[PDB]
């Protein structure tokens, strides 16, 4: 899983992953990732990106979530590699 110690890391998006937040309605510039990770929630939700068939599977190849991302979907249960897109697209506050 993701130790807790690495979801409270703090982190500021770049330009264009934080105008995806704050498309939701994120208001901040420093997050953790577990705050990151509740906006791109939102995010999900709302331009219904969801599979209707495979419910884990994210559908993001033809939005703005695919190409920050690099991938054509990918799989909520996959933590790891989705910290990593996620990593590629802020920079990590020290302490
Ligand atoms: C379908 N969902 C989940 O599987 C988790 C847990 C999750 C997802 C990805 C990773 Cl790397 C870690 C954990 C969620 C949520 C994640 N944080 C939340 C906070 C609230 Cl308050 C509600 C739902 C969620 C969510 O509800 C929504 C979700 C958030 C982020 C991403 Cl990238 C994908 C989906």
């Amino acid at each position: 899983q993701i130790p807790a110690s690495e979801q409270e890391t703090l982190v500021r998006p770049k330009p264009l992953l934080l105008k995806l937040l704050k498309s939701v309605g994120a208001q901040k510039d420093t997050y953790t990732m577990k705050e990151v990770l509740f906006y791109l929630g939102q995010y999900i939700m709302t331009k219904r990106l969801y599979d209707e068939k495979q419910q884990h599977i994210v559908y993001c190849s033809n939005d703005l979530l695919g190409d920050l991302f690099g991938v054509p979907s990918f799989s909520v249960k996959e933590h790891r590699k989705i910290y990593t897109m996620i990593y590629r697209n802020l920079v990590v506050v020290n302490q």
